């Protein structure tokens, strides 16, 4: 009753062009079985959304990667928020929510926006640039580590550590094995910067340590919550901003619409998150026998959610393969859905919005003028290099 597919959604060929295989997954049925890794898969919007919104049945405390924490030791101490279920999840979530709250965005917006404008001005002086290294990477690196309160020394560890983290959610393939093999120096840096004395005052990190006296978290919980922001807060935005630039580069009609109304910047980034889904996948583990779209999944089974596929499901979206900066994007799962829905989505949108705003006001055309190279990662979708010529407005 449940179709079995040999598709490896973590192979390089899949990363190179996932969309045909994603339609195959959606159309095979609401619940598939991936023989390659012995996990269930859900690729339609309806089933992804249902699984995300039943944390009791599809839990996260046994890991949101392939590995089942009840069977294997996690490669690092479990995340106190990502890899926790209610009620243990509730109070750590509340703290990060306040640390990254609407009121906090107001304190950093002017600095984030100034840095966004300043980078686009700098890029326009060079003309031909790499929209990944020189923009998608350089901008988040110029605002986020500082907003965290990190010292200058050792920041080169941040992107490699993040790549390690997202590769580690994947199966024990060469991408994962090789990342873990090189991890030691990056883990040492990150763990050390999570200690209270190493986080500058007023930053995200210090604000986390400052919440240890409310009874929501204890002092020994703060370092791991800082580790969460250093895991999830940088590499995701690099791929989100790179996706937006890529879309604008591929769809000049939409760059022209954005230039004509720069207040479309925030939705243009949201549509970019739906269209490329930088975070492609996450796992859950069944805590009991469950019926999901006619399939009977037993207890203790891994369920792979195709977030990027759900965001392109024609059962949910009109013209899903078209980048539309005026699309009503509410409901996309690029940030997840439910109790675990990205707690840092206000930071991501702020970064994305003020960068697209700078582009909308300062750039007339974005033309690819070099070989595009993809960056392969078991969980993240994005580009290694995106040579573009920026024409000033
Ligand atoms: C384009 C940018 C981003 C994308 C696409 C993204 C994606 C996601 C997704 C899909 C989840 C759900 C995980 C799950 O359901 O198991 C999530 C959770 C999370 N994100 Fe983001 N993220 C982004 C940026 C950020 C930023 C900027 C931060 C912090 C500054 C952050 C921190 C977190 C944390 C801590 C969680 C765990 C929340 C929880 O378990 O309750 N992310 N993110
Ligand atoms: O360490 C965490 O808590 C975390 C890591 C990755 C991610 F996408 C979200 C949260
Ligand atoms: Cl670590």
């Amino acid at each position: 009753t449940i179709p079995h597919l040999a598709i490896d959604p973590f192979s390089l060929d899949f990363f190179d062009d996932p969309y045909p295989d994603q339609q195959t997954l959606r159309d095979a049925g609401p619940v598939v079985y991936l023989d390659k890794w012995n996990v269930y898969g859900v690729a339609r919007y309806a089933e992804v959304h249902a699984v995300l919104n039943d944390p009791t049945t599809f839990c996260s405390s046994r890991g949101v990667g392939l590995s089942d924490f009840k069977k294997e030791k996690p490669w690092r101490p479990p995340s106190l928020i990502l890899e926790a279920d209610p009620p243990a999840h509730t109070r750590p979530r509340a703290v990060l929510s306040k640390v990254l709250s609407p009121a906090t965005m107001k304190t950093i917006r002017d600095g984030f926006a100034a840095a966004a404008d300043a980078k686009v001005d700098e890029l326009l002086q060079r003309g031909c640039i790499d929209a990944i290294a020189d923009l998608a990477e350089a901008y988040p690196l110029s605002v986020f580590p500082d907003a965290m309160g990190l010292k200058q020394e050792g920041r080169e560890h941040l992107l490699p550590y993040a790549g390690l983290v997202f590769n580690a959610f994947g199966p024990p393939n060469e991408l994962r094995q090789t990342a873990i093999e090189r991890s030691a120096p990056h883990q040492a840096y990150v763990n050390e910067q999570c200690q209270r004395p190493n986080l500058a005052p007023g930053g995200f990190g210090a604000c986390i340590h400052a919440f240890t006296d409310t009874g929501e978290i204890t002092p020994d919980e703060a370092p791991l919550l800082v580790r969460s922001l250093l895991s999830a807060g940088l590499d995701t935005t690099v791929n989100g901003i790179g996706a937006a630039v890529y879309c604008l580069a591929r769809f000049p009609g939409e760059l022209q619409r954005l230039r004509s109304d720069p207040t479309l910047a925030r939705n243009a980034f949201e549509e970019a998150v739906r269209f490329e889904s930088p975070v492609q996948t996450f796992f859950r583990t069944t805590t009991r026998e469950v019926e999901l779209g006619g399939a009977v999944i037993g207890e203790g089974e891994k369920v792979l959610m195709f977030l990027g596929s759900a965001n392109r499901d024609p059962r949910r979206w009109s013209d899903p393969d078209l980048y539309d900066i005026t699309r009503k994007t509410s409901g996309h799962v690029g940030f997840g859905s439910g109790v675990h829905m990205c707690v840092g989505q206000l930071v991501a949108r702020l970064e994305g919005e003020v960068m697209l705003s700078a582009l909308a006001r300062k750039v007339a055309a974005i033309d690819i003028d070099g070989p595009v190279k993809r960056r392969f990662n078991n969980t993240l979708r994005g580009l290694e290099s995106l040579p573009v010529k920026l024409t000033p407005a």
